């Protein structure tokens, strides 16, 4: 019900955008299209979305969190402009089997790692 | 001041612990030695103490900050357990130079990259 509703509202909302953004961000353009999601709500769907994969999530420099609708399915992580939000889809074979090899060696279970470079777009370089 | 004064207790209890801790906890910690500092001033020393590297930072699963003041002035990152908190300092050379040929390679200028590793130590492991 107003759980899919919304649910395909917010995952449209993200597929506008090729950048990261806040959940308030989202909420706002949202609000934009005259939706009438509640902030609380929009937050709530995009948690769901990310621990169903739909959505990736990653924290900026001040703890916020910030969300994208990435255009693969694989496995990767992301070159971010702290700036802008602008991203890049990245993969790291050689990572992928460091982060297994340290984990499997202190016998450590149920493996999950969190790779992200955060950095300054040209574009935004210039302010 | 007491900024001095608060920042040394602050440290002397990351120092009591090989485990990351929560702010909240750190609180608790000092609380239980009669120290009179608020919560949102261990908070503040805290991330005080992180900015000038005195102590490494990291997010759990639940957004939650946790800290710890670790053995190496060396740069590196860590395997933690998402259950107790302990954890491995460890490096990746291979990891960082592939972090700065992807930003490099991008055009993106001050670069900064986060990199942890999350699992359950075999202690937790049999709760
Ligand atoms: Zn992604
Ligand atoms: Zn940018
Ligand atoms: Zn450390
Ligand atoms: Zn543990």
């Amino acid at each position: 019900g107003r759980a899919t509703r919304q649910r395909a509202a917010v995952s449209a909302a993200l597929q506008e955008v090729e950048e990261f953004r806040s959940a308030q961000e989202l909420h706002d353009m949202l609000k934009h299209k005259g939706d009438a999601v509640g902030l609380t709500t929009v937050y709530r769907t995009l948690q769901s979305l990310a621990d169903a994969g739909e959505v990736d999530v990653l924290r900026t420099a001040e703890g916020e969190s910030v969300y994208r609708r990435c255009s693969t399915g694989d496995h990767h992580h992301h070159l971010v402009c702290r700036a802008c939000g602008k991203a890049v889809e990245v993969e790291g074979p050689a990572v992928e089997k460091w982060a297994e090899a340290i984990a499997a060696e202190h016998g450590y279970v149920n493996v999950a790692h969190t790779v992200e470079i955060f950095g300054t777009c040209a574009d935004c370089a210039g302010a």
